[PDB]
């Protein structure tokens, strides 16, 4: 196949750029997708009794035609992060209302609007063809990919990506995602692979490692110093653990939270010392449904001055929102910040406001990450101060239990996805960089 | 009685330095405080029968002895802020506590925990005696006074003297306040007396100006800038008077929210245009004890951009709190910035997180100013482009109706408070710059 | 001729969208021009004798193709930027330079190199077509464009789009700039068209005017607020005519500095008092080729406290370059701001490292300003809140002698140019806004 | 001897802070000292040839009356500075020359006014008394000495202390400074002593560190974030040293600048990978007087880029001034910063300004460090993050040869002096945190 003949190209190593530029388009590339009837073949099923496993089809779809900006990928491997799952489960709406409002843009984005749907959010691969006025990618560049597509219209954006109205997700809010052999994606999407890592750990950090970037280090966000004492409400997590490394890597002192010795042990394993068992300590901010418990919020503010001696964190990390929330704001230093990003819990919180303005206190909110944000977070991946979280690899046939398996909690961390990879492990090509720190690479495995 | 050589000597005009330095201290000076026998004489009531007038004595209490950097201060004239408000009502606690907290720890703070507690927040008067290290000031200066009190001894504010944390309102978390005869202040509080106002007019801004100065205008507050919208809660009240005008004298364009139309009107007076009668909308943004109801915060949109253009506010000049949080985090712009020094109808704040993540918002705290920010609010004042919002003053027999009056939202300027004034229209040196803005001056009555 | 059916369509009153689709387009195009044939053909002699007449050519140039995310607009009017003077002087090297080989990259940026190079960098004008993929702009908006130029493909401009290092300026660094009948730009460089100006007023505030608002009324400038003192260097001119409205307009103190008493009196007229004349008090910053004298800078220094009773200014708008530079470190305060966007006298800039860190004073390099803070600056103008500075307006044939009064000082503020636009006056569809201001809008004719 | 109980207090351990202030104060202690009759014996002769052996006195001295917010210091250890070496020098100006009228100040300040002068700007020891008001500090604490005075009457140092026009350097430009065994200082100036580090280690950090953590770190600063890419002058030199551990302990990448090879491996050891020797390269950035070369600017960016793989630094750390400056400016990135802190080959500075405005870049300028950056700064240092570059210590009677040795640079890292301390390796209170980093602690061996 021609499809078989440019993976060949990449495992050759040796392929030069116009060598890739010589092979040729294949009709199809099996996907994995959703089919636009089997929407309401789920409605009214709880937290695990919808299943991924049934509406999940592999076929063989046409390709694209590809236009300004834009670049063809052949994909190695991908992932299933959250949206997928839920695009998967059709929640919270059916992402083919999104593939249909987003139609009225151009007839080139109409090209979305298909019976079928390409899920996937995140891409390690190479570049194939590019479209017209792209200078940026020649064919054979190592890419993963930030999956915050902007048309930057508007020029609310124009200081912040973050702040342009029609930002979509590659993959949920578009078509042509990852989950897939060959991928379609805006090249200023497109970041450079780090060749320490395998294609499979390559896209593995993905949204939530610039999410995290973006939340703790930029100025957009706290602005993490070295020095700083942070609080990380959910360590062991996918935003937990990179917002973990940053500090680590920062220069500053995490403080993670957790609610089992299994998540407190990964903390460890990535640097951390300073480690609260919010499941062990028994915290209870909330003594009713209407009513915090401010002596629950003393507690684990006593708590965190046990492994800092006295100091409050400077940044709290926050992300379950409703629950924790409280509590974020009251152990918060005076003048400190609390950055939000998500509100996992709930997103009505509560908290005392005296201890807002009294100690001159911000809550600010985050949201994704603009390009250059993505940039700089896989940047730091790309040097080896922070490292992906890959845990299981599925295999493109089996992307079902690959979203029934993140649906549950199954794994501690990312679940990553072989695309045109045959096998795991391939990729490397700084195995220096990778044997220095293997020891945390795979941490989460 | 020493009392009345002292206002003889104000009121001569040509008393120099040295003959403040010669005159007699009093033994005693008449000051309006709170007994600790009267702490819980309002308990279990509602916060609205709790009336100040039962709560305030005119007492002779001996003069302090000054300490190193301390002017002792005879005072002309004083206001009525909140904080006495609820100082005279003991919420959300009794004032009794920090002074007792802050009390007998250095000697020296261990001079303020008395049986009783003078308030006042605001003072215009001229220095009487200097403590030991005072070089800035010299007796008979003429001088106001923010209510700044830091002992500056920590690392921790000297980037911001805000953010040390023995950071003390005066008058509130300190005794010796303003609302009497003499009063005992920190050299660096002080600040000279605006030469173009009245003793009553110059001491009515400090307090709630310099809060609005480093709310609205500040870099450490919202930042404004010129074009920027601006929603302003209590528009006509101690903050919303000179935030307004902050607003006006920025370039910026305020939507100024009021509860009355002869209260719309001083708005206009003052410049505004797009004025809000939150009473005659009748917002109702709490559907019940718990619930709020977002289509109130939808209607509450609806009329800004009304007014805007179909533009969202840049900023919200919270104080109000809890009523009011929920409603100012819907409607502002994205992007922008909640600012907040307060909680008058509560501080338990409610609100959808997912409009201040999602769309990038940010909740700033703030509190009162440091020296640089009240200097310059002050120096703003005395230039003659910010204008004193005097709107009643009374004798300081009868203070507490004055602070019943702003209990009840009887009265929505300041309310002044005449010390050693024994009249009004005391204090003008610079006649000529007062008869170019005397009609803003008095745009308050 | 085709020309003429746009501009009789566009003259009319009622032409729709359709009517704007349906036309055809003329197969050229009048507009001014320099050749890259007199490349060095005026290489050797000072560039005034090198006036501008003669160097630019008004050729009929042909349509290039319309590309994606462009836009064909008929521009009615555009003015004259000293980058235009420059242009036509050809220093510090020719703008053929860096056009003429950026084509073995993308083939759509090779459309710009000819062997002629179309200058302006303003415009007001009305949209013909669009490229692929653009929605917001249709055939009949009437249209402003700043000459923000960004591919935006690279990472670095997606928290600033000025960060870019794609960014070039259209008309000046690349082809098919303003000074033309039709032009070619991005449509993320169109901004609504006031409405209450005329064709040639609605074109001269664009470029000076985003400059200025970025570099001192951005945080990501100056960040003026209300009480700063400023330093505006060339109040009189198109940089300084609008700095001088946002001095006033946001609340500050301008210190006008011009060369010439009618230049004074504008000012005046604008609302500035704070004048000084660099002509009558006679500065002398510099006693030979390679020294300064600090007598002049404090000389410069003293006058300045004459105005603002013993102040030094927060803020110096720079621009003059090397003559100015030196003494605008020394004048401004400690903790201060010198902003600068270029270097008119010359950009080899000499200043005394002193005054810098021991005063903690900051220099702020500016360069135009991005859509945000573009979009920002012309919403004030449309809102009526800053005026546009029009001084004489020339037909586009005599472009050549409107670049020489500038290079001379021979103006004031902004000099116009008509397009397409037969005669001067045109353009206005809200009077009602218009003659509000009118004796502001023409104050500088 | 009533000091030899102090030392005896101190080296037993044991000693509560009862016992310490039960001991007696001596009569007198012994210092180093200028003497007011000799500041012309070095007239007219090269800095090289003065010698401070024969200015610097070791006298006894009476300990002065203990101020208000001020400690008495038994001293165990100091340093001496450039500021230290140029007092005994009596340059620039006689340091007694300040002293007259600063005394002429307040009474207090009047206590400095004497015919000796203790210099000494670094300071390890144990507190002995506190004057009234002090609260942070009792009786026996170990602490160093932060080496800004500020007196903060006005209100400029409110917002950052550095402002604070009074402002003065300990032992400069006040009296009673750390080359002796008892010391006067504001409490303000007092920070908690490293436990890990010796006495003279902990004394040699100092002002050097704190000025390198304002200028890269704090937000006052350059606002350094891990992944940032800065170059770093005189990188084996006291600033370039501390600015060297402060990039690497943030996650950055410091590209130090040295001038022999024995220089370059110190930085080595310190940690530093990329290394350029400035004289093995050859650049001569000004080929004459006058003029730069700037292909010299341009060798020196390209050598960076070989550092880090293709990226211009985003941080310039300057200080070195004329010589370097114009090359600072020109190799920083695009948006990126120069912070620059002193000029020490020149404060007459040219550069191209052309790559500042054009690129978006900013001078900032940075003076010492505030209380709260040098807490921070000493934060980081007890940490164990930061370590201190001692590479000979001198007892207090040598203080006239080891500041001949700093004078004529006859060492590489800081020249401690013991004070009270008998032998070197004293104090050292957590031996096992030292263990740890012991290597990196001796670096300067
Ligand atoms: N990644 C991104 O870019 C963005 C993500 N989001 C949100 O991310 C998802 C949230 O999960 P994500 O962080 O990405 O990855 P995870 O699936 O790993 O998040 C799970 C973490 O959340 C913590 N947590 C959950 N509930 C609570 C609670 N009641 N109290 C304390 N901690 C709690 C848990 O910590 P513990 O171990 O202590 O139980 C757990 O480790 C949302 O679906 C949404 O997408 C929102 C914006 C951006
Ligand atoms: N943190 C700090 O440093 C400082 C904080 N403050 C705070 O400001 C106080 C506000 O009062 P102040 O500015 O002194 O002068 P006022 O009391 O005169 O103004 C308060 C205004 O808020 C409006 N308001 C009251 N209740 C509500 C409500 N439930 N919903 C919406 N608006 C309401 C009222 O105006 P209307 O009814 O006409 O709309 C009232 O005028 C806060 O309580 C607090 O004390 C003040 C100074 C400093
Ligand atoms: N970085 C960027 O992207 C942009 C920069 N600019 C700026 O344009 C120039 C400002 O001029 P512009 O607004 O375009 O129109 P002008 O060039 O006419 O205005 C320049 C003003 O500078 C005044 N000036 C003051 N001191 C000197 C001096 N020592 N030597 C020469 N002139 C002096 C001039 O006369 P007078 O004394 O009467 O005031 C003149 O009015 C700046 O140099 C800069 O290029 C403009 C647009 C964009
Ligand atoms: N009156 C004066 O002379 C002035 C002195 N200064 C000083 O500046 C500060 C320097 O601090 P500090 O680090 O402790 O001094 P150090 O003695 O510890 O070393 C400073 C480093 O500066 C580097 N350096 C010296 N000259 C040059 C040059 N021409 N180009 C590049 N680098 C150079 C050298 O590094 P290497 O040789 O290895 O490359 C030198 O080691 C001082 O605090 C002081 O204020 C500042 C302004 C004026």
């Amino acid at each position: 196949r021609h499809m078989q003949e440019i993976l060949d190209a990449i495992l050759s190593g040796d392929a030069a750029s116009a060598d890739y530029a010589a092979l040729a388009l294949p009709e199809s590339y099996r996907a994995v997708t959703l089919h636009k009837g089997e929407e309401r073949m789920f409605d009214g099923l709880a937290s695990r009794d919808k299943d991924p496993r049934k509406s999940l089809h592999l076929d063989d779809v046409p390709l694209p035609e590809l236009g300004p900006g834009e670049a063809l990928v052949a994909v190695m491997a991908s992932s299933v992060n959250y949206n997928t799952v839920w695009s998967s489960i059709f929640e919270p709406v059916s992402t083919f209302g999104f593939l249909e409002r987003y139609g009225r843009l151009s007839p080139l984005t109409a090209r979305h609007d298909l019976p079928y749907h390409v899920l996937g959010s995140d891409l390690a691969g190479v570049v194939l063809r590019t479209g017209a006025g792209v200078n940026a990618w020649k064919p054979g560049d190592e890419v993963v990919a930030h999956c915050l597509s902007v048309e930057l219209e508007s020029p609310d954006g124009h200081n912040d990506t973050m702040m342009d109205p029609e930002q979509r997700i590659w993959g949920f809010e578009t078509n042509f995602g990852g989950l897939a052999q060959l991928a379609l994606v805006k090249t200023n999407q497109l970041l450079p692979k780090p060749k320490h890592l395998t294609w499979e750990e390559a896209a593995s950090p993905g949204l939530v490692n610039s999410t995290a970037y973006r939340q703790l280090v930029s100025r957009n966000g706290a602005g993490l110093k070295q020095g700083d004492n942070v609080l990380i409400w959910g360590a062991s997590g996918g935003l937990g653990s990179y917002a973990t490394q940053y500090a680590l890597a920062g220069g500053a002192t995490p403080i993670c939270v957790v609610s089992s010795p299994r998540k407190a042990d990964i903390c460890r394993a990535m640097g951390a010392e300073a480690i609260i068992d919010r499941s062990a300590e028994g915290y209870r901010f909330w003594k009713d449904e209407h009513h915090q418990d401010p002596r629950e919020w003393k507690r684990l503010g006593g708590k965190i001055r046990e492994f800092t001696g006295g100091e409050d964190v400077d940044i709290v990390f926050e992300h379950p929102g409703r629950e924790t929330f409280g509590a974020s704001v009251y152990v918060t230093r005076k003048g400190g910040t609390i950055v939000t990003c998500a509100s996992t819990s709930g997103y009505m919180h509560q908290y005392d406001n005296r201890y807002l303005w009294m100690s001159l206190k911000r809550i600010v909110g985050s949201h994704f990450a603009n390009y250059r944000e993505a940039f700089e977070a896989n940047r730091l991946v790309a040097k080896g101060k922070i490292h992906p979280t890959l845990s299981k690899v599925y295999a493109l046939e089996e992307t079902g239990q690959a979203a029934l398996d993140v649906h549950h909690n199954k794994h501690q961390g990312k679940v990553g996805v072989l695309c045109l990879a045959p096998r795991e492990g391939l990729g490397v090509t700084d195995p220096e960089l990778r044997s220095k720190h293997l020891t945390k690479i795979n941490a989460f495995r």
